[PDB]
């Protein structure tokens, strides 16, 4: 097929802005009517209508509903479809020439799209108990896997967190016996495009039994009453782009089942069950996942904000200890912040700490050479205000290069005393504390993880820069009066 | 005659009741205590006689294969070897015909197993329900529907405790020819501190008929160490007569109670009650534990974000009136008494009390300027620039004269000699409550009533932040344009 690899190549490059919401195919385990909310007349048919039902799809376009669903349950499906909100529908389950097929219901711009899946082949309880039993965030992710894989029977159960700049952190992986291990791995934002985000967004569940699937095509591709494409975006049955499916083939998954989880309606994370062999999932089971995906999206966000408020807590209190450190014969405050540099690092997050006083410099922790901390210090200037914050220093400040691992995201503080002052934070490279052991392959991921992501420091979040900002105001208060004092 | 003296000096002793050693048990089931080493029976029930037909007085101390029969014993003496009595499944069985869900728990190094009597998907739905709302109110309602569809209770309440432990009934749906409960404050008396404690150790609380007559445990003292059984963690444990009281006058002879337990801290209840007494299998007791747990971590989702939400709504109403002083240089808060709104507004209140000398300039609540200054002279005693009042009518002893306009008064004033001031009100918490013998709902709300004179909400914590977060600002600001 070079042909085909050619157009595939095609792909590759165009990938980060492919229609997904209108692929023009469905999965073939079943299948889609577009209808007619009054009426219900088969206004788009799936291509699997004479695989399943055995009807020619050219005689359908237009005509009525009853000639393939039959007249038993086109009452039903009016009836269930009547004037609603269609959030909440019990099951509809159907047989139509023998064939086993559950009936979903949705809208999409005037139109009744019906998915009719195929079917083939108390303890909810447990796993609340146990997801409330948790401790810690870490905890709650590793029992939440474990939970996950065991109830599902996956082979593979991974917790993806979206860390900054949408890219993505394995941080839970409960695997079977013998495969594969992903864990502390760091993908770029650009394995998944922003349409497949804003869908994960919009849906909960993304299921895709089996990669080795020919899309069935939807025939007319065109709606008669919009003259456009189906925009399948909340359908089970949407095709995958080829690209993802290669993607899972190289991985060895071959049926993958993605649980959304939405804190606020942002995507925190994703919950990604794969197996290595093309796997049915039923209805209940389902069911069972996006009630635990809604949990832990709710207690997720409970734990970290404990945990948000406990670092508010213990940053008042460490700055209490700071505004009185000061009160047995400090030179300068920062001298006198000298005694214990560990309050400091403690205070905002940072692994270097240095205040440069006395035409001498004082740093503790991860720091450069001093000549060259002047040289930052000489970049104090550009600032224009006391207060400084960066994720990234190399980008902002071009000479910032050659000290990455000590010295990417830089805190600083500077009094507007003109003769010699300033206090410096110092957080290292993301890149220095991360470890992990083809084109589209978990390995190439890292690869231009580490390259997408360099010199870039964690975030200085709103409360460390809180923390930063009330030290501008104490050490201002404090410092004039104490050379004023002393007269 | 005598025994219903003997009601009422147990009244006496609602407080410091000994609720979790009761000594006897409700007759829905069996209790066994028995030594982890050998599983033999320490302790047991009088209803032994009432399903068994069994002597009791040959069962103390004695092997359990003689009441549960041998394999029913060896099967929960291997449960209970080192299954931690935690996560532990469904254990049913039936000695005699009657059939027993055997629970099961530790307690001081004794090993407590009831046997419960066994009279006579959608979760996804409920779960899904509790997220797709919106607000907190719409939250409770959405709560309370779908537990009453799907327990079948004729009344299901929630009650949070707010302020000093008093109860608010925030949502209700009952069925139909039953009084309604909404509003109805209820004093931190009606429930006790053990009664609080226990309900924040167990999710569920049980009792199935409050026309029941206990049980006794005999002997009443283990011989292992002499003392009587807490009973703190048992589904099968007596209610005191005063509860039995109050829910015989309530109209309730049946109740099924799910503790919301925030961060470890009783946030409330679901009361769950029947007119006619009623048993509530082990699936529907997981199911409204699962409910009540969700709720829990639910309430505190919507209540940490709406704490946040109105933290970023203060700092953007700070920085307007901060900015505002910059037009009006005639007084300090000139500007602050261009917009009277923004200020209520900032911290929560109905009245601005900005006066300096020679001036009155109040708007919304305000008793009078002359007492105004009365109010201005509070502060020789206690004097602070931030000074707040969770209770006016304690710490200023002339605080009951205008305790509708201003019960809680939270003041700032810049250290001047010369006359300044700010000063936020906030009415009684009693003047904005409305609801339609001695264990009553209606005698609770009159209790609540006085409980309650002139205490006002408590200024929350960001409350007091924008009280000091103004007071740099205004402290800053005042030189600059005087100069
Ligand atoms: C520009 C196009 C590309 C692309 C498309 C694409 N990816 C997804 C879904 C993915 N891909 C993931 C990739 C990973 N990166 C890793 O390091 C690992 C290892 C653990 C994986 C799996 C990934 C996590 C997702 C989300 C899956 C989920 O759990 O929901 C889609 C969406 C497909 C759809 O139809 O929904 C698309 C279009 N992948 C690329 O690699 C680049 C070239
Ligand atoms: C000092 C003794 C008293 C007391 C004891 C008592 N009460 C409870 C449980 C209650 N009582 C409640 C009272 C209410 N107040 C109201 O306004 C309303 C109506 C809306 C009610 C129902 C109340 C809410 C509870 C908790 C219910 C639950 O079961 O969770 C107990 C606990 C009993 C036990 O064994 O668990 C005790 C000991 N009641 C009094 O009135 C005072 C005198």
């Amino acid at each position: 097929s070079q042909l085909d690899k050619d157009a595939f190549e095609v792909l590759l490059a165009n990938c980060a802005d492919e229609p997904i919401q209108f692929p023009g195919a469905i999965q073939p385990h079943g299948l889609l009517f577009t209808l007619k909310e009054p009426e219900l007349t088969i206004l788009q048919v799936s291509a699997n209508v004479q695989s399943v039902l055995g009807k020619v799809p050219d005689q359908l376009a237009g005509q009525t509903l009853d000639c393939v669903l039959g007249a038993g349950w086109a009452e039903v499906i009016r009836s269930t479809s009547a004037n609603d909100s269609l959030v909440d529908v019990p099951r509809l389950l159907m047989s139509v020439e023998g064939v086993e097929f559950e009936a979903l219901l949705h809208r999409s711009q005037e139109a009744l799209v019906l998915e009719l899946e195929i079917q083939d082949k108390g303890n909810m309880g447990r796993m609340l108990r146990q997801l409330h039993a948790a401790a810690d965030l870490q905890t709650l992710y590793e029992v939440s896997v474990r939970e996950i894989q065991r109830m599902t029977g996956y082979d593979r159960v991974l917790i993806y967190r979206f860390e900054e700049e949408g890219h993505g952190q394995v941080i839970a992986e409960a695997s079977a016996p013998a495969m594969e291990l992903f864990n502390g791995l760091f993908f770029p934002a650009s394995d998944i495009p922003e349409q497949a985000r804003e869908l994960y967004r919009r849906n909960w569940l993304r299921i895709i039994p089996d990669a080795n699937y020919t899309p069935v095509p939807l025939v007319p591709q065109l709606r008669p009453d919009t003259q456009q494409q189906l925009d399948l975006s909340f359908s089970t049955l949407r095709s995958v782009s080829p690209i993802h499916c290669q993607y899972m083939k190289n991985m060895g998954v071959l049926s993958s089942m993605s649980v959304s989880l939405i804190q606020g309606g942002k995507l925190w994370g994703l919950i990604s069950c794969g197996h290595r062999t093309p796997l049915y999932v039923s209805h209940e089971l389902r069911s069972a996942c996006q009630a635990i995906g809604q949990v832990l999206s709710l207690q997720i966000s409970a734990m970290e904000a404990l945990e948000v408020s406990r670092q508010r807590e213990t940053k008042i209190q460490t700055l209490q200890q700071l505004h009185q450190m000061m009160a047995t014969s400090d030179t300068d405050v920062f001298d006198g912040l000298a005694q214990q540099p560990q309050l400091l690092m403690d205070l905002v997050g940072a692994t270097g700490v240095a205040i440069i006083e006395d035409r001498q410099t004082h740093c503790y922790g991860n720091c450069p050479e001093p000549s060259d901390i002047r040289a930052l210090h000489t970049w104090m200037m550009a600032g224009g205000e006391p207060v400084y914050a960066s994720h990234h220093l190399s980008s902002v400040y071009p000479p910032g290069e050659a000290y990455q691992t000590l010295a990417s995201g830089v805190l600083a503080m500077s009094l507007p005393k003109p003769v010699d002052n300033g206090v410096i934070w110092f957080r290292p490279e993301v890149k220095q504390s991360v470890q992990w052991s083809l084109r589209l392959q978990p390995r190439t991921s890292f690869e231009i993880w580490k390259v997408e992501m360099t010199g870039i420091a964690t975030k200085w979040s709103h409360g460390d820069v809180f923390a930063a900002n009330d030290l501008r105001r104490s050490a201002l208060e404090n410092d004039l009066a104490r050379q004023v004092s002393k007269e």
